């Protein structure tokens, strides 16, 4: 259970974007149903009042929380991956739009989760703006907690890969636009039951054999990072 209080951009805090930049949904349930309308923003997707102005290249840096500000961040049993998507936001993230800036799984060199170092992080994982046309994006930032992944949601509602899905409104300003966002992947449609990566069994299956859900990060993202950009505690 894990939601988005708000972003940093070059490391400087935009301030609590809970239902002001991000589509917060009413509190940190996931979404399970892999066909629900509820896998493209989570459950409550709207236009907020706000999009954070960015420029391509700013390091932009989500910020997670469980149930206060910079409290534990994610259960430690949430095991799984981290992936940030983005989409033209006249799309309102409906069509074949969304395409991957970042992915993180497991790392074999620290023998850890993208989740157990998110933690570490306070909650903070970054991406570099993009150099698509200068408009407005929705980045959708998604957490795999695969916990009670080995059974699929649709034969066990009880259990299945838990997504917690949080779509921020950002607007790119400056951006020489050297690469042209292509056509993406649907959400809900990208993961379905057969998808590699969305049944997984963490303690059967070891997590050096973990590949994640495509698709693949795009050919034109700069990369990111999972680590504490900014310190909530100096505010
Ligand atoms: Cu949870």
């Amino acid at each position: 259970h894990t939601l988005v209080w708000g972003v940093w951009v070059n490391g400087v805090d935009q301030g609590d974007g809970r239902n002001i930049y991000i589509r917060s949904p009413p509190n940190n349930n996931p979404v399970k149903n892999l066909t629900s309308p509820d896998m493209t923003c989570n459950v409550d997707n709207r236009v907020v009042p706000k999009s954070v102005p960015v420029n391509a290249g700013d390091t932009l840096t989500f910020e997670w929380y469980h149930n206060t500000r910079d409290d534990d961040i994610i259960a430690s049993s949430h095991h799984g991956p981290i992936a940030v998507y983005i989409a033209p936001a006249a799309s309102n993230g409906q069509g074949n739009v969304w395409v991957k800036l970042f992915e993180d799984a497991y790392n074999v060199t620290n023998s850890t989760w993208a989740v157990d170092r998110l933690i570490t992080a306070h909650g903070q994982h970054s991406v570099v703006v993009p150099h698509v046309a200068p408009g407005d994006y929705l980045f959708r930032a998604e957490i795999i907690a695969l916990h009670e992944a080995d059974s699929l949601y649709s034969q066990n509602p009880i259990r299945g890969a838990q997504f917690y899905i949080s779509c921020a409104q950002i607007t790119i300003n400056s951006s020489d636009d050297s690469t042209p966002l292509p056509a993406g992947v649907p959400f809900p449609g990208a993961y379905t039951d057969s998808t590699p990566g969305i049944q997984f069994n963490i303690y059967t299956t070891p997590a050096t054999s973990y590949v994640a859900p495509p698709p693949s990060v795009w050919s034109g993202a700069l990369g990111g990072s999972i680590a504490q950009v900014g310190d909530a505690s100096l505010e």
